[PDB]
């Protein structure tokens, strides 16, 4: 008289839409595993690993999609044997959707930089998303998340980020039904640092654009900002991308070219600000009215000089704060607008 | 003509019978006449005939350690027909009374597990779970646990859908659970899950934020357990509400002269977890909930927002623990169901 080993699986034996989100496990008590094999619907053996002890086996690669899995296990001991077939399925997708993150991983950015997750679908459950996306952050500061659209959630604090915060990101979607059948196609998993705080600020009253490193003035560059009928809204921007020149066209906002309030000019030293197009950039024409008056169509005009300097010490992340122009504020959802939101709203959220 | 044919659910000489189900008695070619039952007492049991003669059965419960006597009478086309039988019950060596939770009629939170508690060891844990018949509208799988060798559980994966209603009938009179012991009644309890509600402490902000249904209707800043004594990560389930507590340690295993040990007056205090993690009012700690961990193990927070979860929060609802030092609450701590894997609570230990 003596105990019989028991097995016991992280799956039960029938059971259909299985997540492949977690591994797939097979535990003896009263005993050791002998033998653990496990194929999907073709003849191929999916990888796993036994514990030095005998008693836990695990898969060691993800599962995938659409498949049917069967599990044999035997385990041995003192009392006896014993031995178990399993078959499951795992979860058919509708359909699937890919995420992106920014900012890149390893970079260094600046205060104002939020954390973005970008779907190329849209996303029925937006909790389901939220709950599989991990932040970690050094030292630890309270964000929360906010969807701009249907595709893309940003994650930020209620105040600029602390120069040197680590940020680390894991989004977890694989295997997670994001709703309506759909499923993440895979996993991301970046990190980056904040940097030195860098504020920009362009105030209409004396048309300069002043530049703050830690809280120093170290560029006063004269601007001309947009004229009345097409100004620059007020409010907080984050830097985005920066270019070395590129061709300003309004169409890809949505403006013709030919339109009253088009354009389709090429400029040097170009450094974004908005999606909807707020650029610091160079502008040779209205060097004249820098400092002076507003000409531009909502960008922020620089001598070719200020436009080369703040391209090379500007990264990122930094912010750029507008006030006292006759615009009213840049869209919180804008894409680079985020800082806009007021914090108990950013905090309460959109998941719905 | 033909000699009608009596036949019954119970066999003459019968002993051991279960009086889970009645008995019946059950005439072929021809219609009864008459059925009678009578114990060892003399006295009739109460019965019923069908319409059309061909079916009798008790419509009261027989009881245990008893000696029936049946007779029954039959005429068909070919003559009468009587029969005789006497069978003996089940004659339990011990009764065990099942206690159901939560309340009949009741409204509770998405976290809110089934819960049968016997006031005797069972033996014979299969047998329970077997009289024990759980409905659920809309339907969803769920599985038994045993937290003791006297409470069984019964949750789904993942938490209730709101809206969903609940209906537990606990058959276990005249059922053997065991070396001897039956049930000694039946007990049967209906409630509904209202709406979702999910509370999240976070160590590392020590902000406690409620959502109901997804929005978030509450921030409270909070302090909880210090590293000495800190308060365990996980799922925990909401259970009684107290306008005021005398929190005694000894209550939850620790004498109150110890160094760990506290007996202080508490308002507003809501239960989640037999071990003795509470939220209440803690007007003591005010400066350091959402900064630094000074308590027990419970979480502390102001007194107008210990009363606001006293209002809006109610058994069954969810308080769940992330980032703190300590470990994961246990379990099988009594409100800890969901800190089960659900492969190791689907796969159950009924042994
Ligand atoms: C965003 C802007 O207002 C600048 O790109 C605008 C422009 C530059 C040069 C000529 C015409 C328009």
């Amino acid at each position: 008289d003596l105990l019989v080993p028991k097995l016991t699986a992280s799956v039960t034996d029938g059971a259909v839409g299985v997540t492949v989100d977690a591994p797939v496990s097979v535990t003896a008590a009263d005993g050791v595993l002998a033998a653990v094999t496990m194929v999907n619907d073709n003849g191929r053996p999916v990888a796993g690993r036994l514990s030095p002890d005998g008693l836990r086996w695990s898969t060691t690669e993800q599962l995938g999609y659409n498949r049917r899995y069967t599990l044999n296990a035997t385990a041995l001991g003192l009392g006896g044997a014993a031995t178990r077939q399993l078959t499951f399925q795992t979860s058919s997708p509708a359909h699937l959707t890919m995420p992106y993150v920014m900012p890149g991983d390893g970079e260094v950015v600046g205060v104002g930089e939020p954390v973005a997750i970008r779907f190329d679908e849209n996303i029925a459950d937006r909790g389901a998303a939220e709950k599989a996306i991990k932040i970690t952050t050094n030292p630890p500061v309270e964000g929360a998340f906010y969807w701009l659209n249907n595709r893309e959630v940003r994650w930020r604090p209620e105040h600029f980020w602390k120069p040197g915060t680590a940020v680390d990101v894991a989004v977890n979607t694989y295997g997670v039904d994001l709703g309506e059948g759909m499923f993440g196609e895979d996993n991301v998993q970046t990190h980056f640092t904040i940097g030195d705080e860098v504020i920009a600020t362009a105030d209409d009253n004396t048309k300069i654009l002043t530049v703050r490193v830690n809280g120093e003035v170290v560029k006063s560059m004269p601007t001309s900002m947009g004229k009345d009928s097409t100004p620059t809204a007020n409010g907080i921007y984050i830097v985005g991308s920066r270019y070395k020149h590129i061709i300003m066209d309004s169409s890809t906002y949505g403006v013709p070219v030919n339109s009253p309030n088009g354009y389709r000019t090429d400029v040097d030293w170009a450094t974004q600000i908005s999606y909807s197009g707020v650029f610091v950039h160079s502008a040779p024409w209205s060097v004249g009215a820098q400092g002076h008056t507003n000409t531009s169509h909502g960008c922020l005009n620089v001598s070719p000089s200020n436009a080369q300097w703040f391209y090379d010490h500007v990264k990122r992340g930094d912010i750029v704060e507008v006030v006292n122009t006759v615009g009213g504020t840049l869209p919180g959802i804008d894409g680079l607008g985020d800082w806009n939101i007021p914090w108990d709203q950013w905090r309460a959220g959109n998941a719905k």
